[PDB]
């Protein structure tokens, strides 16, 4: 019925403790807030996630690691070269309490979807599609995305991952490549040198999950129309293919115009119409969040989407509330496009969409 929104001041302080960016969650919710949407929503306090629970995905031996050295903060530890650990993935002091909470926010919001309390679940400060089983990968230490779709795995045979992050979701499609049970769906920026470097049109998974990955290859600059046609035609083809009876959804800001990845050239309009698009499923719809590397938009985004969730049109001037000062200079929630050209060829999209429509003919027979 209500869109559950899952919160709690403690979970908030702890995703502000070793975020990349300090008071990644605190913008977030406090901007939320400041347009009352917390009052439309069911707001559901995280439980933080047992070892078991991380062990549906995570290996136990990765996992024992991470609780080792993050109660010391032991960065010279001599079995961190296995796991990944730690120069792209630091082994700091409390790092293990810091993806419980995360990871465990995300099955709680998966464990709603499954009670019928809801048709909608969010939590923002989760998403984080680069890591594995026993690999640390990208500021990723726990794939919490995976975590949240085991749990949904208890109800739902069809469960579908579409990632709209600015990276490619490897950890989330590696995680179930074997398997069709789980579709994955990844529009991210592809070129070499770009991380994780990996997630071309042709990777349509392995075994008998061969045709139930599906990638799609975006260049620079790319806007909200011409990637929200991508995005429609990708997700029409693969919603009579696959026939998803659940979904969860990535929604990094890296994408979004005003990102120091400088990249794609998008404004959360555009995110919008895909979330809009999604929705209408009338699905059980897990929302997550992502990369992000511009507080301010992040917050912008986030929070516009909140809106869009619940139906609402938002003021566009920012609202007085504790990080008002961090809007600068325009003070507003719309965010508008840099001058950057499309390098996206026409021809080319229209060449992939045909790569994935011919994937998804196997599915679908
Ligand atoms: C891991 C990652 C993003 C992942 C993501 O967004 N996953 O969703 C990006 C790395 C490769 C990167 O490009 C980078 C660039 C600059 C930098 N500093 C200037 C500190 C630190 C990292
Ligand atoms: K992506
Ligand atoms: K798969
Ligand atoms: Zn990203």
């Amino acid at each position: 019925l209500v869109p559950v929104y899952i919160y709690s001041p403690e979970y908030v302080s702890m995703c502000d403790s070793l975020a990349k960016i300090p008071k990644r969650a605190s913008m977030v919710h406090s901007l939320i807030e400041a347009y009352a949407l917390h009052k439309q929503m069911r707001i559901v306090k995280p439980k933080v996630a047992s070892m078991e629970e991380m062990a549906t995905f995570h290996t136990d031996a990765y996992l024992q690691h991470l609780q080792k050295v993050s109660q010391e903060g032991d960065d010279d530890h001599p079995d961190s070269i296995e796991y990944g650990l730690g120069y792209d993935c630091p082994a700091t002091e409390g790092i293990f309490d810091y993806a419980a909470a995360i990871g465990g926010a995300t099955i709680t919001a998966a464990q709603c979807l499954i009670d019928g309390m809801c048709k909608v679940a969010i939590n923002w400060s989760g998403g984080w599609h680069h890591a594995k089983k026993d690999e640390a990968s990208g500021f990723c230490y726990l794939n919490d995305a995976v975590l949240g779709i085991l749990r949904l795995r208890r109800k739902f045979e069809r469960i579908l991952y579409v990632d709209l992050d600015l990276h490619h979701g490897d950890g989330v499609e590696d995680a179930f490549s074997f398997t069709s049970k789980v579709m994955t769906v990844s529009l991210h920026k592809f070129s070499p040198g770009f991380f994780p470097g990996t997630g071309d049109v042709s990777d349509v998974g392995l075994g008998k999950g061969r045709y139930y990955s599906v990638n799609v290859p975006i260049q620079d600059g790319i806007q909200d129309e011409k990637y929200y046609q991508i995005c429609e035609s990708v997700l029409k083809e693969v919603y009579q293919a696959f026939n998803p009876k659940a979904v969860v959804l990535q929604l990094g800001a890296d994408t979004i115009a005003g990102d120091p990845m400088c990249s794609f050239n998008m404004t959360p309009v555009g995110i919008g119409k895909c979330l809009k698009y999604i929705l209408q499923w009338q699905l059980a719809t897990l929302i997550l969040g992502g990369g992000g590397y511009n507080l301010a938009n992040m917050a912008r985004c986030w929070t516009y989407l909140t809106g869009v969730i619940l139906g609402k049109t938002l003021s566009s001037e920012i609202p007085d509330h504790e990080f008002f000062t961090a809007y600068g200079p325009d003070y507003v929630l719309e965010i508008t496009p840099s001058c950057r050209p499309d390098r996206n060829e026409p021809h080319r999209i229209q060449q992939i969409l045909n790569y994935i429509k011919g994937n998804l003919k196997h599915v679908v027979i």
